[PDB]
C-alpha cells in the first residue's frame, strides 16, 4: 500500500474548490465510482435528457443507436465521460474528445433542427454535475460535501464553455451548484410532451443496464434498483412505471449501505478507476481512449 | 407471460411430505432461489472445511494441484455435479452416473493416498453441504430451514450417503436426523486439526476463485469482506484467513439479508429452476454443463 486506508476525504479537504475544482470532480467521480456505478448513472441520465420529444425521436427513430446498440452507445458514451472527469475542461485530452462530440451533435443538428438548444446543453451538463448528489440523497445518504459541490459547478461551467449548441457556445451558466439544481429540477417540472419515442427509448435504455448487470432472472433485481432511483416525473413521462414500494426501501438501503462500506470502511483506492482500467491486459471499454478531433473552440 | 403465481414455491413445499417428496423440496430449497453466484459462494466456502484434514489440503493443493493452479474450472467442475444432484436427487440415474464418476475419482486419489477419504470426511462433507444454506442464513440474522426443508435436506443427504464410496466402504451409517447432520458438522469443526501450510495455500487459492470471478479488482476487498464473514472462526484460522472487520462484517451481512428476503419475500418467485433457466441460454454456462458420468455400479435402495 502506498497511501493511507483513508486519504480522498482529506486531500480534498486539503484543496482549494475554486483553483482545484479539475482535482475534487475526478476524486468525487472516479475513484469510489466504477464502471457498474457509471452505467447506472448513464442509464438514469439518457431519459432525463431526451424528455424534449425531438431528443427521444432522434436517439431512437433517426439514430437508432440507442435501440439497436444499446451496449456500444453506452460504452461510447462514457468513454468520453471518463476522460472527461479524469482531466477536466483546461485539458487538451478532454478537449480534444469534446471536440468530437460537438462535430457529432453538429451533424446531427442539420438531420433535426432545434434538437440542441443551449437549454439542453445545460440541462444535461447539469443533470450530471448534480447525479450523485441526487443518487445519494434518494438513498438516504449525505450530499456532497460543501467542496465537492463548489468544484462540480466550476467544472460543469468550464466545460459548458466549449460545449457546442444550435444557439451557440454556451456561455451563460447557472451560477452555482444550487442554480444548477434548480434548472434541472425546474426543467423536470415542465410540461413536456408526452410521445411514443420516450418509452421506446427509455426501455432500450434500461434493458442495456438489466443486460450488462442483471442478466437472466437478476432482472427484476436491476428493474426495482432503476425505478426506485429514477425521479417520479420521467417514469411517468417515459411509461417506466412505478417501483414496488417494499423493494424500493430494500435496494435503496443496500445501495447505501453498498457506498458507506466502500466510503467509510473499506480502504480507500490508491489509484481512480481509469488510471485501473488501463493497467488492465484487456482495455475495459468504457476506458478505450474516446474518439477525439480538432480543437476548435480552446478552453478560456 | 407469467405461468405461475408470484409465489408458489413457499406453498409448493408446504403441499409436500418431506419424507416422500424430499428430493423435489431439496430441489425447490437449493436450485432456484439460488444462482450460480450464491453456488460459488457455498462451493468456496465448503473445500477449506471439507479440509481441514491435512491430508486432504495436501490433496487438493500439493498433490493434484488443480484447486491451486486451474481454480476455475476446479470450481466449474465440481458445480455441475452439485447441480445435478440438488436438481434430480438420489433416486434418480443422472444424478448416480454424475456421482460414480465422484466415486472413481475418489477411488483412485485414494489409492496414491491411503486416508484421505474415511467414511468420517464423506458424512462430514456431505453434512456441511445439507446445513450450508441454513447456517449462511443463520449468520446472516435470517430464519433457518422451515421443518420440512430440514427433514428433506436430511433424506436427501443420508440417501446420497448410501451411494457415496469412502475407504471403509459406502456409508450405511449416517446421522439420523437434521440437528444430527448439524452437531456432527460441528463437532467436527471443534476437533483439533493439525495446521499445515497446505491448508492456508488451498484455502487462499479457494478464496482468490470467488474473488476473480465475483469480485474482480477493485472489488476484491469487499468479496474477502463476504466470505471472512460467513466462514467459521475456527476455519479461518487453522487456514490463517485472517478476520472480517467487525463493522463491514456487520454490513455486508445485512446486505446479504436484505438481498435474500427481497427475491424470497418480495419479487415473484422463479418460474424455472437455474439449471432448467441456464440449458434455455445460447451457450451453456460452465456450472451448467451436464457433468461427466460412470457406469452406476451401486444403485440407490434407499
Ligand atoms: C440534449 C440533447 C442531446 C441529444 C439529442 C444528443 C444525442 C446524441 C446522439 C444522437 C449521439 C450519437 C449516438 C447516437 O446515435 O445515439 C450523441 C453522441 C454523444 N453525446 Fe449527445 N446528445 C445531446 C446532448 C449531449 C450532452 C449535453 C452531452 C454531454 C454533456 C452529450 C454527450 C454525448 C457523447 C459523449 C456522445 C458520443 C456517444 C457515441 O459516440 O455514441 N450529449 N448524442
Ligand atoms: C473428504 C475429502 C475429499 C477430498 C480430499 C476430495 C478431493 C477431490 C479431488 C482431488 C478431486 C479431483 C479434482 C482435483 O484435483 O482437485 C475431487 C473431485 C470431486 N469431488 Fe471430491 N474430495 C473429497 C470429498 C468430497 C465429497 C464428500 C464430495 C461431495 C459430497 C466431493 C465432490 C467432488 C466432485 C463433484 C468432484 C469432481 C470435481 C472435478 O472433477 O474437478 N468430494 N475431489
Ligand atoms: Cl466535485
Ligand atoms: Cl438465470
Ligand atoms: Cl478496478
Amino acid at each position: 500500500r502506498t497511501k493511507p486506508d483513508k486519504w480522498i476525504r482529506d486531500e480534498i479537504e486539503r484543496l482549494d474548490p475554486h483553483v482545484d475544482y479539475a482535482r475534487i470532480w475526478q476524486l468525487t467521480m472516479t475513484y469510489y465510482v466504477d464502471d457498474f456505478l457509471m452505467n447506472l448513472i448513464y442509464t438514469l441520465g439518457i431519459p432525463a435528457f431526451t424528455q424534449p420529444p425531438l431528443g427521444s425521436i432522434m436517439m431512437g427513430q433517426v439514430t437508432r443507436k440507442a435501440v439497436d446498440h444499446g451496449q456500444k452507445r453506452a460504452d461510447d458514451t462514457l468513454q468520453h465521460f471518463w476522460r472527461w472527469f479524469e482531466y477536466g475542461p483546461a485539458d487538451e485530452r478532454a478537449q480534444a474528445s469534446l471536440a468530437q462530440v460537438n462535430k457529432i451533435h453538429q451533424a446531427l443538428a442539420k438531420r433535426q433542427p432545434g434538437t440542441f438548444p443551449a437549454r439542453d446543453v445545460i440541462y444535461t451538463s447539469s443533470w450530471i454535475g448534480v447525479a450523485f448528489h441526487r443518487l445519494r440523497l434518494a438513498a438516504g445518504l449525505p450530499g456532497l460535501s460543501d467542496k465537492q459541490r463548489i468544484a462540480a459547478h466550476h467544472f460543469w461551467a468550464g466545460f459548458g464553455s466549449i460545449f457546442w449548441s444550435e444557439d451557440g457556445y454556451v456561455t451563460n451558466y447557472p451560477d452555482s451548484f444550487e442554480a444548477m439544481l434548480k434548472f434541472v429540477e425546474d426543467y423536470e417540472a415542465e410540461d413536456w410532451e408526452k410521445v411514443e419515442s420516450g418509452r421506446i427509448l427509455g426501455q432500450a435504455i434500461n434493458e442495456q443496464f438489466y443486460d450488462a448487470y442483471f442478466p437472466g432472472q437478476l432482472r427484476a433485481l436491476g428493474e426495482q434498483l432503476v425505478l426506485s432511483l429514477q425521479t417520479p416525473g420521467i417514469r411517468r413521462l417515459m411509461d417506466m412505471g412505478d417501483p414496488d414500494p417494499q423493494a424500493q426501501k430494500i435496494v435503496l438501503m443496500m445501495l447505501n449501505q453498498y457506498l458507506t462500506l466502500i466510503e467509510d470502511v473499506l480502504p480507500d483506492p490508491e489509484l481512480s478507476r481509469p488510471e485501473r482500467a488501463r493497467l488492465e491486459g484487456i482495455r475495459p471499454p468504457q476506458h478505450i481512449d474516446p474518439p477525439i478531433a480538432k480543437i476548435l473552440c480552446p478552453f478560456k
